[PDB]
């Protein structure tokens, strides 16, 4: 999708890819670390076993969609270690997954979206994931457009966005009276992190080089990083203790849900 | 994917850019505000089985009977795209009227595929992967400038050909399972399906890109009243087919003619 | 993705690109022909019926996922339609499937891996599917890099698919006992191509032109399709096969497997 490269004498002076291009490189290899690892974490405390006793699988491997965390998680830092070798490059490389904000995050967030509505079997799986698709499409569309019609994707993004964010939340109430306490303090604290995390993006937008210039490219890197590793690695985490406490009450102690 | 851009002193005079563009925008908005609102009752009357809206077992309608609104309501969006990069002239960085079929590779596959569920024909993934090739070659013609754009036609005409033959039969031999009021939206829907999906390999032809007797202009007017049919109207079809379907086989119980 | 272009002059000579364009889109036609006839066996063998006594299915119709071979079969003949289009014209044309190394292969291997993964009911298939697709684009991202940065993208996916490799060969240890001889000896003759070709392309990587340069860009495209010839057609041949064994052993005779 690329057209543009940075220049051989460099990155015009005052530019938006003008960055401290080492320093979002260092951050974006720790960023891919810390997910990665969190991630192998995941993948490996679901092999071994249901709940916090490690109860082994009938079938003897763990549900497929179960892996979803890890899955993301190990994308996520994947797709960071290219953004490493990107900024560490100075910006601009052919294979830039920095340059088309939100393009990651098309692969990333619906199906975390996705691993959420199995981990709390929401209803509509499908609308949700799609809702999300759209909303970071209708981002990367606004990103891309240099015109102020930007503004009219955001807005599309905005129309998609506040819909599914009012109806998961509902959705998620629902699911929460259903879950013992101990599953319900990890959700609790999972949502806190969706439902004052993910507004974020939008008002980042409208603050950033894009809308009234406040938040340089390079500080929106760098929140944008601290924000994968709550989104990701830290709601990953926390996805991971809810499922092993459900586990714990439902299969290890084979008690039911308040449902 | 996109390289070119509009001029800055604007599309060359009597190229195929040179468009009509506040009105091409003006039937995308209306386009993306009609499909989106078919999508929405779409999912609305899903959430309401069949006409008398009996309450679904496990409180929730399937996950593949909301395809339909899905499919509706991602090319609404996509038709509120093409509205905001038509009337921002042409050539927009994130243009999904550019690249031609490319929209389509993300909706009509998904349509075959709601189709296959609506109706529980087999081979799903085989249509699927047909319907998805035929687009990609169609995108690839398009994107040629030399002759063998014709060839990547022929190609997805490799693909269609064969799919749309298929297709039809194994229509065939779900027709005759439903009822007559079924039968009747799914006559009404194949109607649409068998003969809308062939006039896009003859709009190729007389195409710019063919013999040139349809303007890109005339190209995206046609285009945009194909998805208000091929989308919107046949997903009105089969939601009210899959009505009738349930109130037939769950509100009343009886069986189709297997 | 594309910004290249064939020169009006043509490609420069002694470039990369300054090929045997005929003979290379021949070679991309008869591939073609020969994958695209193995997929519509591959289905219609398939729909014949269970084993190599044919017997129909319950439902009437095959498995969907047991349509994967055939299917990955007819794209990569499709895919390779395109690259003789593409050959033929020059190389350099805008939709060309020879251009982006490996980005073709991030459509077929994928879901191949995941055909197998279904055949021999190897665990966590999202996890491989998933493997597979970070190692393909890991490759793409390396192949598209100018810069020294390639190799780090090249190590990148080496970190995805040395694990990958030596956990599925684990897992397939631990079917292969399981399927009779017969099977047995088609899932061996499958698995030599798989964990003998598979690692070719790494090691092709380091000879190719963005390495010690021993290996042209031609002789890289006739050697993976010679490699697409095996790994897509032969290897979803002994897959069709090992099926009928399979379904003849447990679905005609209704044996038991040694599990
Ligand atoms: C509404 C809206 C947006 C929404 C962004 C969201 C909701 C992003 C979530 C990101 C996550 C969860 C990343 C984790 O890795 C944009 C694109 C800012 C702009 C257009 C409209
Ligand atoms: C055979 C063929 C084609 C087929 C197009 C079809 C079958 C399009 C269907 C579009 C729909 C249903 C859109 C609804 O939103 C092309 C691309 C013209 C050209 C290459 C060969
Ligand atoms: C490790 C590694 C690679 C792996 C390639 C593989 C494993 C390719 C398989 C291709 C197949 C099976 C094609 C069949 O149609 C690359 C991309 C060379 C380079 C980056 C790291
Ligand atoms: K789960
Ligand atoms: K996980
Ligand atoms: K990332
Ligand atoms: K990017
Ligand atoms: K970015
Ligand atoms: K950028
Ligand atoms: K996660
Ligand atoms: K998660
Ligand atoms: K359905
Ligand atoms: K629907
Ligand atoms: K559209
Ligand atoms: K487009
Ligand atoms: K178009
Ligand atoms: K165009
Ligand atoms: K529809
Ligand atoms: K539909
Ligand atoms: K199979
Ligand atoms: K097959
Ligand atoms: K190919
Ligand atoms: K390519
Ligand atoms: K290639
Ligand atoms: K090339
Ligand atoms: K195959
Ligand atoms: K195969």
């Amino acid at each position: 999708p690329f057209y543009d490269s940075r220049p051989p004498e460099g990155w015009p002076k005052g530019s938006i890819n003008d960055m401290d291009y080492p320093l979002l490189g260092s951050i974006c290899a720790v960023c891919c670390v810390f997910v990665a690892g969190s991630g192998i974490w995941m993948l490996y405390r679901l092999d071994l076993g249901m709940g916090y006793s490690c109860k082994p699988y009938k079938s003897g491997r763990a549900p497929e969609v179960n892996s979803l965390s890890g899955i993301i998680c190990l994308l996520c830092g994947t797709m960071y270690a290219a953004k490493s070798f990107d900024f560490f490059d100075g910006g601009g490389t052919p294979f830039s997954l920095n340059w088309y904000w939100y393009l990651d995050y098309v692969f990333t967030t619906p199906l975390l979206i996705l691993d959420f509505a199995f981990t709390l079997d929401l209803p509509h799986k499908i609308r949700y994931f799609f809702a999300v698709f759209l909303t970071l499409w209708c981002g990367v569309a606004a990103f891309v457009t240099p015109s102020a019609y930007r503004f009219a994707y955001y807005a599309l993004g905005c129309c998609w966005f506040t819909p599914f964010a009012l109806s998961l939340m509902r959705h998620v109430k629902e699911r929460y009276l259903v879950y013992p306490p101990k599953c319900q303090r990890w959700l609790f604290w999972a949502c806190v992190i969706f439902f004052g995390f993910w507004p974020m993006f939008p008002i980042l937008f409208i603050f950033s080089w894009l809308g009234t210039g406040h938040i340089s490219q390079q500080a929106f890197y760098i929140i944008h990083a601290f924000l994968d590793l709550t989104c990701k690695s830290i709601f990953g985490i926390l996805m991971t203790v809810f499922r092993l406490e459900l586990e714990e009450h439902t299969e290890v102690q084979g008690l039911p849900l308040n449902e």
